[PDB]
């Protein structure tokens, strides 16, 4: 059964390519050519693999495997904190669940990548650690697999805060945080557009919902989470900056790692916008959009 079982699946694909045939006892210069081809046909990036075989050469000496092991797993913590009591020894089967460092988690993404998908996950992983939910529709238009994030709210009983296409989504979220303090729950997700080549600016947009929410709770949003699409790797991450110098994220939620062979592009991504990979999607199913684990992730991507 396990938990560990559906990461491992949802690497597949990327594992299987040329990682798990790495010879592990062969000289050196083979093991390493054969690393360096896997890390980058992996969607690592060039940039990390470099350092990865630097580290790996002159400094890896615990066990080739191991030391390789340890700095992706190193590389796929951005908070010192957690590394440190990792370093030490803390480690046990199921991860600590995410908290929100408040009550308001701001989403974006490009359109499709799955934002009303996820945040229909988020709400059901939430309310089963006993907290109280509510959506809010921010990106008011033709946006859907024909499912509407309204929808996905009636179904999990969470409330839903909406209005009319093309309904000012400031004012929108601005309604939703208050309604959110009057009536007492935990969270609010706060949906966004995702268009990047419209007739409104989509940054200026982002930016302008973020100050509505702070404007309604001045130290709202505690969390502004990015959702990547993991078959769009290499890319996904460029503009994932211009969102990132935008409305400033603390995290990332990356998707589909099992339809792609680029699972690697976690690596880059956490190195290039410094915030935390938050949720990995490993699967269509409600329990698949799973919590992150480094140590985990890197175990599934090397067995
Ligand atoms: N298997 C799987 N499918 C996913 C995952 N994340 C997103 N999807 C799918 O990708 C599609 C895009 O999701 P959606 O929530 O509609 O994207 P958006 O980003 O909100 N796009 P839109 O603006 O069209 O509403 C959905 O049909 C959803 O099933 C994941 O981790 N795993």
């Amino acid at each position: 059964m396990g938990f560990f079982d559906r990461l491992k699946a949802g690497l597949a694909k990327t594992r299987e390519r040329l990682l798990k045939a790495i010879p592990w006892g062969g000289n050196l210069e083979e093991v390493l050519e054969e690393l360096e081809m896997a890390l980058l046909a992996a969607d690592v990036g060039l940039s990390a693999t470099e350092e990865i075989l630097q580290e790996v050469r002159a400094s890896g000496r615990k066990d080739l495997k191991e030391a390789v092991k340890e700095k992706l797993v190193g590389m796929l913590e951005p908070d010192e904190r957690r590394a440190t009591l990792r370093k030490l020894g803390f480690n046990p089967q199921k991860p600590k669940p995410v908290e929100p460092k408040g009550r308001v988690v701001l989403v974006v993404g490009v359109n499709g990548v799955g934002k009303t998908t996820t945040i229909a996950k988020l709400g059901r992983y939430y309310q089963n650690l006993g907290k109280k939910v509510m959506f809010c529709a921010g990106d008011t238009f033709r946006a859907a697999g024909g499912t509407q994030l309204s929808e996905w709210g009636k179904r999990l009983s969470i409330p839903v805060i909406q209005g009319p296409e093309g309904t000012d989504p400031a004012a929108l979220a601005y309604d939703a945080v208050q309604a959110m303090k009057a009536r007492g729950y935990d969270l609010l997700f706060v949906d966004t557009a995702g268009r990047l080549h419209t007739k409104h600016n989509l940054m200026e947009e982002l930016k302008k919902v973020k100050r509505a929410i702070a404007k309604a709770d001045p130290e709202e949003p505690k969390e502004v989470w990015l959702v990547l699409d993991a078959v769009t790797g290499q890319n996904g991450l460029e503009q994932a900056k211009k969102f990132h110098e935008a409305v400033g994220l603390t995290g990332v939620i990356v998707t589909k790692l099992d339809g792609t062979a680029k699972g690697g592009v976690l690596i880059p991504i956490v190195r290039t916008l410094k915030v935390p990979i938050k949720f990995v999607g490993v699967g269509e199913g409600p329990d698949d959009l799973q919590p992150f684990d480094p140590e985990a992730f890197v175990e599934a991507l090397l067995e």
